[PDB]
């Protein structure tokens, strides 16, 4: 089988690099929008992401041709995904919205030029402060998580003289248990209460319902009967309250593929595998939404599908060793070739703490056979940092060739890998670079300096 | 039997305000070295992490105290469990020296004030600039990972013309774990000879002894002791045949802290959050087998989690409260799950998600008070799987039922690998750090993330 898996996996690198929109070759070498990788990585300090400016188009064209039987839908991408102001300017200028999730998000969106009309902010925690911000700002939507934060809302937007326009979070019991499972949102029992409470206030507004199914759903099913339930609550609130809903919003959770050789992937046992597109996303929600209203607005919140395919980890190999494996009568067992790049877990989070697979490619030897088993470390002086979800188990494969100094370029690294860095042993959070729509790079975020991580800290100096 | 479990809990929480070496309790609250904790959380913002210079003092007496049998014992702080500056200062003003495992982590221990001579720089990623800044500032050791670093060790140090201080680190294979293909760090025993014969030759580089280090939390001694021994026997062998004496032998750390107290309830094996051993049996294991070689070579040790892992709480304020209720077909109760939302979530206790660690959760505000709810606790990230899986009864804590929204929860055993791993997901700010010292006043020694700190690294258009 492993050598039947190494004749695939090189499959898979042709493919990179003769049919994938993204990427070409050059020299040996991973391009990426016609940039060479490997050139790139001698330009900046390795370990940083590219992201393609690009690709973060194509996605958001995937996703609104999805939606083009429904008119009126509106498209706030989850900025919770990647916040980096040069990402989140793209986004903006690729024409949709943004949804935020702390008060420094809602910041972060207005400064980068989102309108209030153009922010959702949704929370199970949002203060007084929090909500003050946010209804001082006229933003789109504020998500009622909870009867407790309602309150705050109320008080709040009487205080500031200013209407809070909300949507109520809904999670409905699909079958694993919501009530023990999932923190955010009322029970569907409790819907109609705090919608009447809701119109009673002078200062809070009632626009629609909310739901969030998930993250990387392999299935169409959970959003048809997760929109099902909130449509049916909405047409039945619109009759006992006598009023016509604003919108819908029913969140986020497109796929991602991770693995792209589907026909030998099962979605529902290997989530890597995207198991629907943003198409069948959008016919299961806009078919439960037209069984109510053909004109009321749909509001969705991908994060993962406009970020996620759009951005390389280029991290260089600065170490290599062979462990050999002895018996007790000094004979070999096994030998393993370890590769050390200068990214490990601090970097590239979701490799460890989420099992999170991320393709593997030797960028500076692109169009050389992989053809060696050999263990991917990280940096960090810590045992568990090494990347464990490999071809083959915990094993990559390379060119038998490669050397220290290459650049490894892991794919499919936009989504989810920036605000969840670390300082572990006081290595820097990474810098980032883009690519814009005219293929020149620029740094969008530094690398944290040694001034920047002692600088939090409040001490007597020397 | 849950009332059992619950019975059992209250006798914990009772033995921590009368019992434990850190607690009292005043007014209703809980107090560590006197400070209450509920009156603490008002005065700075919550989330945050409170350490106690005294609590560190004692572990480190423990420590030092369980070496008692080996005088020439030099014990460095693994400085990745915790490095904020004002916590590094409270390890230097006990008397003790620093491993650092990064540039930066060199640079800091330094400019707090630990002398090259008080520094033990380990690492499997040493790149050039890295080892040239070390051995320009003279440090005590510069570990030797592989033999590909080794040659930048001999280049650089015959470029700066000083001295390179070396351990050589050998991981043993050890029956249990496979080490060549699970231990990334160190070379094979196999290799230890012909690598000191080569570092003997080497005019800039200075042979001090070997190293190794076990792991982290381990809880059994076995593991220090046959892993020790193989040290020692490689230790004597090498100095017979390449005639020499070595300075040193360094065993690394993994001393474990309890962080789940009824050891009579617990089997330290399977639940590793029960502490298996205590440093006095690290010590034995360790001194038993270095004196069957040498009684008057120095042992170095490299605590990083014994140090301060009991010596801090994190403190966070509940925030938002709810109620959900799982309804059967005919609309009757099964049953309610109390969720309570504190400010504090995965962001900010890192391993309290991604490695199923366990802390003692308390109500501080109400720390007298019978902890007899059943209760899920969740995090404000918006990210369902944020909330704290690591109950007291599967995924359940227990608090007071008169707990109220602003009441202030504390986190035992918070100081050990809880502010580098810290990230800013969601746009929360990394929290501040509070220092209780020896005189029993408090001060600020980490703000908390602004706004600013969220934006200043990125490059954007205004
Ligand atoms: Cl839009
Ligand atoms: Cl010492
Ligand atoms: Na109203
Ligand atoms: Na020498």
């Amino acid at each position: 089988m492993t050598d039947s898996i190494m004749q695939n996996y090189n499959q898979l690198r042709e493919q990179v690099i003769n049919g994938d929109r993204r990427f070409q070759h050059k020299d040996g070498h991973l391009c990426f929008e016609g940039v060479d990788l490997d050139a790139l990585a001698r330009q900046y300090p390795t370990p940083f992401y590219v992201f393609s400016e690009p690709e973060i188009i194509r996605n958001i064209h995937e996703i609104q041709q999805a939606f083009a039987a429904h008119k009126n839908t509106k498209t706030f991408f989850a900025s919770k995904t990647c916040s980096v102001m040069g990402v989140l300017k793209a986004i903006r200028d690729a024409g949709i919205c943004a949804e935020a999730n702390s008060q420094y998000e809602v910041r972060k969106c207005l400064e980068i030029g989102f309108r209030g009309d153009q922010i959702v902010f949704n929370g199970v925690v949002k203060k007084p402060a929090d909500l003050e911000y946010a209804i001082a700002n006229d933003l789109y939507l504020i998500n009622v998580d909870s009867l407790y934060e309602l309150e705050h809302i109320d008080a709040i937007s009487r205080k500031l003289k200013k209407v809070a326009n909300v949507c109520v979070r809904v999670e409905p019991n699909v079958p694993l248990v919501t009530a023990f499972h999932a923190k955010s949102g009322l029970d569907l029992e409790q819907a109609e209460e705090t919608c009447r409470r809701i119109l009673a206030m002078p200062y809070v507004h009632l626009r629609g319902l909310h739901m969030h199914v998930g993250d990387q759903v392999p299935e169409s099913e959970p959003f048809a009967k997760a929109t099902k339930v909130l449509v049916d609550e909405s047409r039945r609130l619109e009759e006992v309250l006598g009023i016509k809903f604003d919108l819908i919003n029913v969140g986020g959770g497109i796929p991602v593929p991770y693995k792209y050789d589907d026909e030998n992937g099962d979605p529902l046992k290997d989530n890597m595998y995207a198991g629907i597109t943003a198409q069948d996303f959008a016919d299961a929600v806009i078919r439960e939404v037209h069984k109510w209203r053909t004109d009321v607005e749909i509001c969705i919140e991908p994060g993962r599908k406009v970020t996620g395919s759009a951005a390389v980890l280029l991290t260089e190999v600065s170490c290599e060793k062979r462990k050999t494996n002895y018996d007790l009568n000094g004979n070999v067992e096994c030998h393993v070739e370890w590769k050390f790049v200068d990214a490990g877990y601090s970097v590239l989070s979701d490799s460890q703490h989420f099992d999170w697979f991320f393709y593997v490619y030797n960028a500076s030897r692109m169009t050389a056979a992989h053809d060696a088993w050999i263990k991917l470390a990280g940096p960090l002086c810590d045992g568990g940092d090494y990347f464990h979800m490999g071809v083959k188990g915990e094993e990559f494969l390379l060119p038998k060739e490669t050397h220290v100094g290459d650049i490894v370029a892991f794919l499919d690294a936009g989504a989810y890998t920036i605000e969840s860095q670390t300082v572990f042993n006081n290595r820097p959070r990474t810098g980032v670079v883009m690519i814009d729509k005219n293929g020149d790079t620029r740094l969008i975020r530094r690398e944290d300096s040694y001034e920047d991580m002692v600088k939090y800290d409040i001490y007597l100096a020397a």
